[PDB]
């Protein structure tokens, strides 16, 4: 006993097994089944026309027999697109978050071992397509998430935009191994859809070490979420800014630098002296989730060119 969903370009199909498995209290496998059904038909628009209008509305999610002829009349309306057809471009965002959603439902089977990853979709995900629409990234770009967990903002950022590769980096045991079935999953459900991302690459390491000093160096965009870091944490990872190449990029949760910094014969040492910073938020931007703000910081050492040219011609 199994529930079965045709893709809508010919991959193999989902299969779910029955009784349908509970995510937790506000996620079950049968919502993402009428869910992933109703944004096919979304982006499908022949397939609205094949399916019965009844079929989505009637519908009982504890019955076994009721969840196989609402797959069953899909995968019928997918078999007759496909032969009308005989006769892969970016996901949307609404397409995205369902996708991302998918993709942690399927990868993280025990949530007690781990704004947490639980709640990506519902909080994270409205913030970080902000964060992709301000921070402009072209195909010369290499993007790197420090601290990047089971990896949503990675996957999120590489289904986004057509950086020449995305880096997540995370030291921690329990997430780095769920990173891995993400990855898996990620592929497999992006293939289904038929749906296209730039390359990425979910690595276990530390971004102190003495590898990660020349990736950091090599960064075009680096995504930080530094809130909870320690101050020889972040006295270090001002050091690997330090080396970045001018215009280089870091979006962060907390500023490295302060919003007024003025340069002085006192805080020559200070970051502050080779980086723009700029407080971004999208209630500055119709936003109506949290107020959030994030913090974007550019490499500049004209800053401290200036104030070498200003005390040799005051
Ligand atoms: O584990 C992850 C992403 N993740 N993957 N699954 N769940 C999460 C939890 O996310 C969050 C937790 C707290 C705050 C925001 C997010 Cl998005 N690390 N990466 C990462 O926080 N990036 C990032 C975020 C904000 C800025 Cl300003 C700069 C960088």
């Amino acid at each position: 006993l199994e529930l079965r969903l045709k893709s809508p370009v010919g991959a193999e199909p989902a299969v779910y097994p029955w009784p349908l498995p509970v995510y937790d209290k506000h996620h079950d496998a049968a919502h993402e089944i009428i869910e992933t059904i109703r944004w096919v038909c979304e982006e499908i628009p022949d397939l609205k026309l094949a399916m019965e209008n009844y079929v989505l509305i009637d519908y009982d999610t504890k019955s076994f027999e009721s969840m196989q002829r609402l797959c069953d009349k899909y995968n019928r309306a997918i078999d007759s697109i496909h032969q009308l057809w005989k006769g892969n471009t970016r996901p949307s965002t609404g397409l995205l978050r369902h996708i991302l959603q998918q993709v942690y439902n399927h990868s993280v089977t025990d949530p007690e071992k781990l704004f947490s990853p639980e709640v990506y979709g519902e909080t994270s995900f409205d913030l970080v397509a902000q964060m992709i629409d301000e921070i402009k990234m072209t195909d010369d770009d290499l993007f790197v998430d420090l601290g990047s967990g089971v990896g949503q903002v990675v996957l999120q950022v590489a289904a986004a935009t057509n950086c020449k590769h995305h880096y997540g980096v995370e030291k921690a045991d329990i997430p780095a191994k769920y990173a891995e079935t993400m990855d898996r999953e990620f592929r497999k459900w992006m293939k289904w859809y038929g749906k296209k991302h730039a390359e990425y690459t979910l690595e276990r390491g530390d971004f102190l070490s003495e590898e990660w000093r020349e990736r950091i160096a090599n960064t075009s965009v680096i995504f930080v979420n530094n809130f909870a870091f320690g101050p020889e944490v972040d006295h270090q990872l001002k050091e690997r800014f330090a080396n970045m190449k001018e215009g280089g990029r870091i979006v962060s949760s907390k500023p490295f630098a302060p919003l007024n910094f003025r340069i002085n014969s006192r805080n020559l040492s200070d970051i502050g002296t080779i980086m723009r910073v700029v407080e971004l938020s999208p209630l500055k931007g119709s936003w109506t989730g949290k107020p959030v703000s994030y913090y974007l910081h550019t490499i500049d050492r004209t800053i401290l060119e200036n104030y070498f040219s200003s005390l040799k011609n005051p």
